[PDB]
């Protein structure tokens, strides 16, 4: 019997799909795990890890983050509001990274993927930090298909949380780069109704959302700084069996609340 899990099971059943949750209290090592090792599509949530990989590269390449990239219209993709805005002026690597993280900008994400050697290059970066679960296989927008049983472009809530911890709190990035990653996540604009909706208003939150949309597939991961407490790192992912099943932000927020409540 798993009593801790029961509210998560009820929540996913009402949702009509599966919810995956992993939360870590970095002070005590306490966790809350529900389907934590199952795979879920990354959707736009990969863009946080993409930005981290760019930051890692920027450690050894002087002025990389400050480098202007002058892309053309052929680089644009639907839902690239920042990239379109700066088409006539260009954007720095840092600005593209921030756009990918904070506005889920698709053109920015593809541009940065190209610099890293594509989906395989991002995957190699994740392997280099000890994440053997993460895989990115395709580019925007094809990576969002979220087909049940398809492992392409997936990770697990546990691996997402473990990697997020390494990159934001651990030693996977040098300190100045770690802090930049945190600053970008904290400035995310797309997550107000997800993990952020579950946390007390006074707590700092950095997050990245994903919304494949199809197959009820959406997610959010976050690092949370509780007033007067060690940070919490958590990941909440959803999916559902049928193509036109709707995702739910409310379900993500509700799962995040239960995770915070269940943590030592």
């Amino acid at each position: 019997t798993n009593l801790v899990a029961e509210p998560f099971a009820k929540l996913e059943q009402d949702f009509g799909g599966s919810i995956g949750v992993y939360a870590m209290d970095t002070g005590s090592g306490a966790t809350v795990s529900y389907r934590a090792e199952e795979r879920f599509p990354l959707c736009s949530s990969f863009k946080g890890f993409l930005a981290a990989a760019v930051l890692a590269r920027s450690q050894q390449q002087a002025g990389l983050l400050d480098t202007p990239i002058r892309y053309g219209k052929n680089a644009l993709v639907p839902w690239s509001p920042i990239s379109e805005k700066y088409l006539t002026t260009g954007m720095t690597v840092a600005e593209l990274s921030a756009a990918a993280v904070q506005y889920s900008d698709n053109a920015a994400a593809n541009l940065l993927l190209k610099e890293l050697g594509g989906p395989a290059g991002l995957t190699a970066f994740m392997r280099s930090i000890g994440d053997t679960t993460f895989r990115l296989d395709r580019w925007e927008l094809e990576l969002n298909s979220a087909i049940p049983g398809d492992a392409r472009d997936t990770s697990s809530p546990r691996a997402v949380t473990e990697s997020l911890q390494k990159l934001t709190l651990g030693s996977a990035l040098a300190a100045p780069q770690r802090q930049q990653f945190v600053d970008w996540l904290k400035g995310n604009t797309t997550g107000n109704h997800r993990i952020r909706a579950a946390v007390p208003a006074d707590w700092a939150v950095g997050d990245k959302t994903g919304t494949c949309g199809v197959y009820g597939t959406a997610n959010d991961y976050a690092v949370v700084w509780p007033t007067g407490r060690a940070p919490i790192v958590l990941a909440v992912y959803t999916r559902a069996p049928n193509k036109d099943d709707k995702h739910s932000e409310a379900v993500i927020a509700a799962a995040a609340r239960l995770a915070l409540e269940g943590l030592g």
